[PDB]
């Protein structure tokens, strides 16, 4: 009797006895979950059996970081976001700068709407990349998917990828049958992924059956990479050496649309809706689930008192020093793919202009931008 006979058991206990102790937690979920909201949601379940305890588990197990906030919850299927919207909506509002339950998201994967980006100064921009994720409708997300679902996804993904030609022809590598020699090459290229080490991922149950049905695919030119069944059904990355962000984004769009077209011919669709855009496992990657970035050398303003305020105004974020930073868009939901990449292209050349002032010895006052 395939039945959530336990959720019914848990219901034999008063809500307060099952309520998690979140006293020292620093994540979006703990900030929103009240004993009242919990009692209201603990009886619900999505069509696939996903519950509120499943949504919040990773947030209960991981207190988080004293200064860095993490989301603390995951979706297990497309319906999760609707069935538990009373928990997800306020979290989405806080995590995505006021994005409200009534706002709409616009998708735009037309590379011709991107203004410049084909000439970022290579003397400062070492590399460029664009990555995103996708979920196939009808299948549960990684925290919840069964072995059958995972394998169906891999078969579907592999036959579509094997159909790509020309600039996008490549090969697939199943994790379980990968050789040491192949693994070495993948590591040297920075294309490899292994069983997650992050307890945030582990605590959600997404690592079950490792490495069954997990795989890596990339084209012969090594400019297009796809991960299958790791954190999301699909993770797609487009990159190359240099500052030609436009070519990277065009390949990204071209590769995405072809894969989507092949899936549609077989009657499969990516999880998507007008309000949250593309649906993925972690609420922080909703909308476009896109991260467009560059490895840029900014030794001078990297030490400036204003760098922090400039990034904020341009809507960029950093991470990685030796003067080399990883700069990418900070937004995910509420802007289209084109707009996000556009903000990285315009924001980067301004960033370069400010670095060239400091090289000379001139101040960077007249170059400060207005909050975008």
């Amino acid at each position: 009797p395939f039945s959530n006979s336990h959720n019914t058991l848990k219901l034999r206990f008063p809500a307060e006895d099952e309520f998690p102790d979140l006293s020292g937690h620093n994540n979006h979920m703990a900030k929103v979950l009240t004993p009242e909201l919990y009692a209201e949601l603990r009886a619900k379940s999505t069509p696939s059996g996903f519950t509120v305890d499943d949504v919040i588990q990773t947030g209960v197990d991981n207190p988080g970081h004293p200064y860095i906030m993490t989301v603390g919850c995951v979706a297990g299927d497309e319906e999760s976001y609707d069935v538990f919207k009373e928990l997800f909506d306020p979290i989405i509002e806080d995590r995505h700068g006021g994005y409200k339950p009534t706002d709409e998201h616009k998708t735009d994967l037309n590379p011709d709407n991107l203004q410049g980006g084909d000439d970022l100064d290579p003397n400062y921009v070492l590399s460029s990349r664009v990555r995103t994720g996708r979920s196939i409708r009808g299948f549960c997300l990684p925290p919840h998917c069964s072995r059958g679902e995972r394998r169906a996804i891999e078969k579907l993904a592999v036959e579509a990828l094997s159909s790509l030609d020309g600039d996008l022809a490549g090969r697939y590598y199943a994790l379980k049958s990968m050789t040491e020699a192949e693994q070495q090459q993948l590591i040297d290229d920075h294309f490899l992924f292994d069983k997650p080490v992050s307890p945030l991922l582990l605590a959600s149950g997404m690592a079950r059956d490792w490495p069954d049905a997990r795989g890596i695919w990339h084209n012969d030119n090594k400019t297009f990479l796809v991960w299958i069944n790791e954190e999301d059904h699909l993770r797609v990355i487009s990159m190359q050496k240099g500052g030609n962000m436009k070519e990277v984004f065009t390949r990204f769009c071209n590769g995405l649309t072809q894969i989507e077209t092949l899936f549609k011919s077989k009657n499969y669709e990516f999880m998507w809706n007008p309000h949250l855009g593309y649906i993925l496992t972690c609420p922080s990657n909703l909308g476009t689930g896109l991260r467009a970035g560059v490895h840029i050398k900014l030794p001078h303003l990297g030490k400036h008192e204003k760098f922090s305020e400039v990034l904020k105004r341009l809507r960029l974020q950093k991470r990685g020093v030796g003067g080399v930073f990883d700069v990418s868009n900070a937004d995910r939901l509420g802007f289209s793919e084109v707009e996000l990449v556009q903000m990285v292209v315009d924001g980067v050349k301004l960033l370069i202009e400010m670095e060239q002032r400091l090289e000379q010895g001139q101040a960077i006052d007249d170059l400060m931008p207005a909050q975008k």
